[PDB]
């Protein structure tokens, strides 16, 4: 038996800004202090994973903007 | 018998700004202290982890504006 | 029998914003103490995890605007 | 008129301690802020200050004993 | 007329510990965050002063016994 | 007129100390922040200053005892 189809999303959508001056930031950490310990680690198939970090960012664009899509089809 | 799908979502959408000056932004962290212990870790399949963190963050986009679609389509 | 789906959403909408200047904006922490103890840590499947975060974030969009969107259609 | 004076305190005291063993002492302070304003200091003569601390002490001797004297004899 | 002063204090006097094994200390302090502001300083004659200080002190001696004397005679 | 003085004071006296084992000592300070703010500063005579101090300090002396004499005679 005959099975159809159609896909055919339409998009026309904007993602969009207007900004004055962009500046005069300051980030400034005063250090800091960090300890794990363990005897055994084991990671199998999809792992992210952060073990001790002390990690500072400044992150500062001029736009900044983010469209994100997934189109999924799936048949069986 | 007949199976017929359409699928055809029409989007024209926006996500827009507009701003001044932008800034003028101080981030200062008096420092910290972190301590994990553990005897085993055992992560298996989709894992998201931070063990033991001190992270400072400053984002400051001009627009920083988000559009997220998941378009799904699924037969059997 | 014959089966037929349509599925057509339109969507014109708008997110959208108007700011004067953005700005004169302090974050200041003053430290802090984070201890965990574990004998084991065991994940499985789809797990998100944070043990002994000490985690600042200044953030300051300019526009900050989300539109988050599921289209989904299941068939059997 | 002869004038006589005499001072001659004796001092066979003793300030003493024993201990057994002295330990497991933890001192883990949560960090904290402080913030000070002003116009003006202005000291003059014998001046102890602080201002603005945020000071952390562990002081553990394993005798500790003070003796403290003032001796004075004063004449016209 | 004739003045006669004498002065001899005696001191045979003792500052004294035992102690057993001094340790297993920990001092571990999570940061933290001062500020200060003034427009003038103006300090004259004998001054101690601190401005702003965010400082740790461990201090562990094996006896950290004191013994302080002031001997004073003053003639006129 | 005759003035006889005689200033004679006698110090047999002991300050001692006995310990066992000294160690085992951790100071781990997780950093932290200072801000001073002035104009002018217009120290004169006798002044001790410190001004944004972040001092940590280790003191394990293994016997740290302090004896302090003044001796003074003033004659006029």
């Amino acid at each position: 038996g005959s099975v159809q189809i159609v896909y055919k999303p339409v998009d026309l959508s904007k993602v969009t800004s207007k900004c004055g001056s962009l500046g005069n930031i300051h980030h400034k950490p005063g250090g800091g202090q960090v300890e794990v310990k363990s005897e055994k680690l084991d990671f199998k198939d999809r792992v992210q994973s952060k073990i001790g970090s002390l990690d500072n960012i400044t992150h500062v664009p001029g736009g900044g903007n983010k469209k994100i899509e997934t189109h999924k089809l799936t048949f069986r």
